[PDB]
Formats: C-alpha cells, sequence, structure tokens
C-alpha cells in the first residue's frame, strides 16, 4: 500500500509473543525505554506494538473503543505521546470482527472509520488487524474497508493484515495494506519457526516495497529455541524481508538474544533498498540454500543446516544467480569477516540447526 510506509519491512516489537493477554501501559512504557536503552532503536527498530487485550469488551457512550481502565488508565494518546518523545512509533491491534481472537475486547467490524479516526486522534502509527469472529465474510471484503478508513483518517498508519493466509493474501493485499500474515501463528519452537519460513517461501515474488509477506513475530529470546536456531530464525526472516518484530521481553532480554537481534549487517539485508524477498533455492535433504539479490549487484545468501547433526553445505553459483566465472568478496555476516576472491561456490561445515549467512560483492 503506497501510504509512504513500509518501503522496507517494519522493525519493532509486539507484546503478543511474550506477554500474550497479560498487558498494561507500565510494561508498554518500560518496553519502549528499553528499546532505546539497549540500542535497538538506533539500529532501526521503531514500532512499539500493543497486541490483544488492551481495550474493554464494551464501547463508550459515543461508540468508541475504550482503553482498558484498569491496565491503561492514562489512555492511548498518553502512551503514543510517550513513545513519540522517545523517537519511536506506537501500534495497536483490533479485529476485522465483533470481538478480538481472545474474546476479551471488542473488534471494529461495522465501526471501521470511527475506529480509524479515533486511532488517528490518539497518534497511533500502526494497526495489526486480526481475523476472528468475522461473521463468515471474505477477507477481500472486510480488509479494504479498514484500509480505506485508515487512508481517510488524520494520519499515516501502517496496516498489518492478520488473516493467517486465508484466501492467499499476497495475490490481492498489495493494494490493501503494508504487510500480510501468510501463515497461522508462530510458537517459540523449531518445527513451528521452520514451517512458517517454508509456508512463506512460495509467496516470495509478490513482496516488494510497500507490501511485505509476514511469517509472524520473531520468537528470538523466548527460551524455547537454541541460540543456533534463533540465529537461523532471525537470519532467514531477515533474508525473506519479513517484518522484524521482536517478540521477547526487551526489559529483560537475554544477552545472546540481544546480540542476535543487534547484528546490523543482517538487518541491512532485510532493509535493503532493492526490497526483493530472498527464498529457498536449493534443498539437499535437510541441508538448504536460500538466496536473493541485493542492491549494487550483490547477493544475500543463507546456508542452513536443518539436520540433526553436523554437515557440509555448498552454495553453487548457478543456484544463487551468478555466472560461475564471477569472483566475489564474501562477507560472513555473523563472524563479521570477509573472504576474498571466492569463485564458483562457497562451503562451510555447519552445526545442527545453525546457519551461515553471507553477502556476496562482485569485483
Amino acid at each position: 500500500l503506497s501510504n509512504g510506509l513500509g518501503r522496507t519491512p517494519q522493525m519493532g516489537w509486539s507484546s503478543w509473543n511474550h506477554f500474550a493477554c497479560n498487558i498494561e501501559e507500565k510494561e508498554i512504557r518500560e518496553t519502549a525505554d528499553a528499546m532505546v536503552s539497549t540500542g535497538l532503536a538506533s539500529l532501526g527498530y521503531e514500532y512499539i506494538n500493543i497486541d490483544d487485550c488492551w481495550a474493554e469488551l464494551n464501547r463508550d457512550s459515543q461508540g468508541n473503543m475504550v482503553p482498558k481502565g484498569s491496565t491503561f488508565p492514562s489512555g492511548i494518546k498518553a502512551l503514543a505521546d510517550y513513545v513519540h518523545s522517545k523517537g519511536l512509533k506506537l501500534g495497536i491491534y483490533s479485529d476485522a470482527g465483533s470481538q478480538t481472537c481472545s474474546k476479551q475486547m471488542t473488534g471494529s467490524l461495522g465501526h471501521e472509520e470511527q475506529d480509524a479516526k479515533t486511532f488517528a486522534s490518539w497518534g497511533v502509527d500502526y494497526l495489526k488487524y486480526d481475523n476472528c469472529n468475522n461473521e463468515n465474510r471474505s477477507p477481500r471484503e472486510r480488509y479494504p474497508i479498514m484500509a480505506k478508513a485508515l487512508k481517510n483518517s488524520g494520519r499515516a498508519i501502517f496496516y498489518s493484515l492478520c488473516e493467517w493466509g486465508d484466501d492467499d493474501p499476497a495475490t490481492w493485499a498489495s493494494s490493501v495494506g503494508n504487510s500480510w500474515r501468510t501463515t497461522g501463528d508462530i510458537s517459540d519452537n523449531w518445527d513451528s519457526m521452520t514451517s512458517r519460513a517454508d509456508m512463506n517461501d512460495e509467496w516470495a515474488s509478490y513482496a516488494g516495497p510497500g507490501g511485505w509477506n509476514d511469517p509472524d513475530m520473531l520468537e528470538v529470546g523466548n527460551g524455547g529455541m537454541t541460540t543456533a536456531e534463533y540465529r537461523s530464525h532471525f537470519s532467514i526472516w531477515a533474508l525473506a524481508k519479513a517484518p522484524l518484530i521482536i517478540g521477547c521481553d526487551l526489559r529483560s532480554m537475554d544477552q545472546t538474544a540481544h546480540e542476535i537481534l543487534s547484528n546490523k549487517e543482517v538487518i541491512a539485508v532485510n532493509q535493503d533498498k532493492l526490497g526483493v524477498q530472498g527464498k529457498k533455492v536449493k534443498q539437499n535433504g535437510d541441508l538448504e540454500v536460500w538466496a536473493g539479490p541485493l542492491s549494487g549487484k550483490r547477493v544475500a545468501l543463507v546456508l542452513w543446516n536443518r539436520s540433526s547433526s553436523k554437515a557440509d553445505i555448498t552454495a553453487y553459483w548457478s543456484d544463487i544467480g551468478l555466472d560461475s566465472s564471477t569472483v566475489v568478496d564474501a562477507r560472513d555476516l555473523w563472524a563479521h569477516s570477509t573472504k576474498g576472491s571466492v569463485k564458483g561456490q562457497i562451503s562451510a561445515s555447519i552445526d545442527s540447526h545453525d546457519c551461515r549467512m553471507y553477502v556476496l560483492t562482485p569485483k
């Protein structure tokens, strides 16, 4: 959606993956404080997204969504104002439905323009729009009603369709919103994360600046996956131009979690000007190669070892879109070291569930 937003994939954080429905403004503010405190804001992470359970089941007397009086007593403007003053942006959540998926707060079905105008007046910068309790109506019908409500509100609001890949969003959502969930919810474990990545791969050619495929919120730091797994996870999402929405607790991030998310050479792949979604190109069993072009005639590339044991993986250059006779310098993004004059292939011995990520720069 050309609303000036999401020219690269959104970077930020959402409450959902770590806190689920147990949420309050105090935690939202401290989270934003940590986004600055821990340097994440200066690497590009700007969105502080409040997910489900922020509002009341009922609306106020004038038909408006009421922030939950017990957990958000200062209101949502107050919170947006705080987040803006920290150089950041605030997101909220609602549903293309009568209630949200948790059934703990109302939705925005039949109140789309009124909710977009309220949001705008609060200084909201992002909206995640879930797909529960939808009274058996098409996502092609309900989702545009809110796209156009946002457009006609006061301000520029990033629009995140959350409709779990029903009716293949990629095919119609580019002109509707800034990103679309391609799969059902991620959980903090390997089989989940990987299946999200696989499911998302087939929609690679539909994603550009303005409109990203969304394999769901990062689970890095939540403790149900290994360091190696998380390295891959972040790595693949980066390459696949996924939203990079952190989903652990910023206020208590594990040092390895933080380190993984801070690799700015990987971030620059995700945030690459060219805005082409990298993808699986090659599959030697559980040994995979994923690749994609970058700006300046470069190539981003992951060697991924989904085996249960240690393995050699080889990315041939026919696999990843180069003449074999081309020579490159090969930047290893995690080791932060360059290797000169690599020619037809690169190889590595890689640990179980771990990966190598490179950026290939021609001479």
